[PDB]
């Protein structure tokens, strides 16, 4: 079995990637673990930037997005009994984001998929990586009890955090560079309408609180919660005192409850991985590095490595151009540490840390003072939150 | 023995207050422990905001700072191989900051205050607050021996961090906020030109380095130093050469060096009390909130103390408004608490931290990459550096 470029994984990234190739005549073939309801059923992501709005449609899976994505045009961040707009179009100069769920933007590229006609082996089981430094890399996987091989040029590993692509480098050629944070989110998707038409972002002092959304009648609601926590400690009940609670008076009034339809909490962490290849092998998203959500960057940034991977494989294929791909990683981390240094400031200012000192409290609700109340402050969110611009290459 | 107002400390705090007030018809008296030449020993600051310098000009002793004053457009900020300028004028909209020695200036309001006849003890021994809550404040002293008494209005404590009028204050009526940096300052005054025209802030891997000047004959620098540091294990020409490791090359080469006219440690710290009042006594400058070196803020906010403090008392005297007072303490921590928070941004993207894990020193130089190159982020540096705005009052 031989295809051009070997995809594994497929989330977001595996699927983006390998739809743009397709576009281009570069053929490819993505592996998944999973089956496609299970991937399906990850929530994550609603938040879109610009740049990943356009890439969508010059992969032309954009027809749904243009029809129910939520453009915005700004956020709101609460502390300290008031509540402050921020004006992404106006700051940074007319960008804005869109509001569209990872899990729509997935089940577009998957049906985008299915049309074209391009393969995809589901459940491909003990995915493994061989000859990576060779001019002929393989990957090696089961389908339902039979060991089968796939040639390739190269191997894209798209395959998240766990995925067995990092694992396949020698763990001596990368350098890690990672944060975990002492708190994770719990998350709560509702068939409700959401409190605000954009979103919330709420510093407390009982800890951070987000309200989001995901069309006119569902919402997405976050709150900040220690790490010891378990899932089925969170009664739907419990979850909705306790959002109220960390909201100003005025929001927390016109909220309209419900039952959950999906109730989760994810730990905050901060990864990159230098270099993200090796031979002919090349990570891209959460396999190369995981930001924490508060900048809505996760999602972001696997667009910009992907976006970045696939102009240089055109490169590489159509103009014979092989040597531009040692530029790769070169190219990513610029992108990629601005983005980390955003969410972790983001994540600082909007989070209640434990054991923190009274000095370190202070300078928290001054930092949020001071980029809230300039006009330069506002501008450095802003071009932040809507993303930096893309690198050209070349 | 009386007076309207009683000023503990003849730093420069307490001679610009006597002096605004002299000249409004105020009469005050400023205690001092030490004799003029121990304070005209003290070298400190060299850099002042806009706002000192028309302060200054309004209590009429300019002369000298309007003929010997470097008046900056710029300043450099050093960095993994690369210097970047900030125009400070371009980027705040025209203010730009002064250089001109803190020995300077405070010679200057000694001269000033001298010829206007106005009452200064030095050597004031043993000096003690009473009644601070009552009608009828006063301070008592020993002058060769003797103890006199001092009666007043109101008594401006303007005696520094090791004042006695911070610790007349019921300790239980104060909230501290304080961090102390693992490092200290390693300064050195030369009678040697400087080696720019402007500042350069230096971010080394073996520490933070500073090249400043008091004239163009006179330099002054600074370099990062641990704690256990003693300035005697410090030769100047270990000195040089440590100062020379952590410069760019093309500017180590020019530098001129010599014999050492000054040599001393001094260590970071913040600190902020709050409030800055009890009854009739009020605090300014160091004797209320320290902040460290690197934005060169604590002159300029005793300055903001003195101008808030100014400004109450005549309402109070001429216009016999006693009641505006109290918001002295709310207007000033405005001001403060900022401040504090540009000093702190300032000495953490700097300076070297000991154990510093890869992912913070990676967030370090990311911080300086991004805000030394979005126009948005030199604006925040800028606008900071050059001073915020005073509030006006009322
Ligand atoms: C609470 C939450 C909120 C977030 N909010 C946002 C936001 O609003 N905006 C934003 O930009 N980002 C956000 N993100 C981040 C975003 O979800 C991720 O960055 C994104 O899912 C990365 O996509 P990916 O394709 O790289 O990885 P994944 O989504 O993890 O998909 C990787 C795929 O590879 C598969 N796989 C794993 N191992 C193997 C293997 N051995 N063989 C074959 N297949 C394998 C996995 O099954 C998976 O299907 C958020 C994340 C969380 C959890
Ligand atoms: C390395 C260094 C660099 C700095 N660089 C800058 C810079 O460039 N720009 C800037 O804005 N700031 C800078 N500063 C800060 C600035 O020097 C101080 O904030 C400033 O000196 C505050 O003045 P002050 O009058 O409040 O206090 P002080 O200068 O301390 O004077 C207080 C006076 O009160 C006197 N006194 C003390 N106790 C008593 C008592 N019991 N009775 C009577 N008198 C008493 C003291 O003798 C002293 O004379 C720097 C400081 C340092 C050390
Ligand atoms: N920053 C974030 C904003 C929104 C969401 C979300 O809607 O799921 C997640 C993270
Ligand atoms: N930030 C600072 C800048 C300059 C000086 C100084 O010249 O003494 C001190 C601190």
């Amino acid at each position: 079995m031989k295809t051009q470029v070997a995809i594994i994984g497929a989330g977001p990234s595996g699927l983006l990637l390998g739809q743009l190739l397709h576009k281009a005549g570069i053929d490819n073939v993505i592996l998944e673990r999973q089956t496609p309801d299970y991937v399906l059923g990850r929530i994550r992501a609603g938040v879109l930037e610009q740049g990943m709005v356009d890439l969508l449609r010059e992969a032309g899976v954009d027809r749904r997005m243009a029809r129910d994505g939520l453009v915005h045009e700004g956020v709101e961040i609460a502390f300290a009994g008031q509540r402050r707009r921020i004006d992404l179009k106006r700051l940074s100069g007319g960008k804005t984001v869109t509001v569209y769920g990872q899990t729509e933007v997935t089940r577009d590229l998957m049906e985008a998929r299915e049309a074209c006609g391009a393969t995809t082996v589901y459940q491909a089981a003990e995915v493994r990586l061989h000859d990576l430094q060779g001019e002929r890399p393989y990957v090696t996987f089961e389908r339902d009890g039979e060991r089968l091989r796939l040639d390739c040029d190269y191997i894209a590993g798209c395959d998240g955090f766990h995925g067995i692509s990092r694992q396949s480098i020698p763990a001596e050629r990368l350098k890690v560079f990672e944060r975990v944070y002492p708190f994770g989110w719990l998350g709560l998707l509702a068939d409700t309408p959401p409190v605000s038409h954009e979103l919330i972002y709420a510093n407390h002092p009982r800890g951070f609180a987000l309200c989001s959304q995901r069309s006119a009648t569902r919402s997405r609601y976050y709150v900040q919660v220690p790490l010891s926590e378990k899932v089925e400690d969170w009664s739907d009940e419990r979850f909705w005192t306790e959002l109220k609670a960390r909201l100003p008076s005025e929001v927390a009034e016109k909220l309209v409850t419900g039952p959950s339809l999906e109730k989760s909490i994810a730990p905050l962490r901060s990864f990159v991985v230098e270099p993200m290849q090796h031979g002919r092998l090349f990570l891209a998203g959460d396999a190369a590095h995981i930001v924490p959500p508060t900048g809505a960057k996760g999602l972001n940034l696997a667009a910009s490595d992907v976006s970045t991977l696939y102009r240089l494989l055109l490169k590489a294929y159509r103009e014979g151009r092989g040597e531009l791909l040692e530029r790769y990683s070169a190219i990513c981390l610029r992108r990629i540490w601005k983005a980390e240094r955003f969410s972790w400031w983001m994540t600082s200012v909007l989070h209640r840390f434990p054991d923190t000192d009274a000095f370190s409290q202070r300078i928290q609700q001054t930092e949020l003072e001071y980029y809230l109340g300039s006009e330069a402050g506002l501008a450095t969110i802003a071009e932040n939150y809507v993303g930096l611009p893309y690198e050209e290459i070349e």
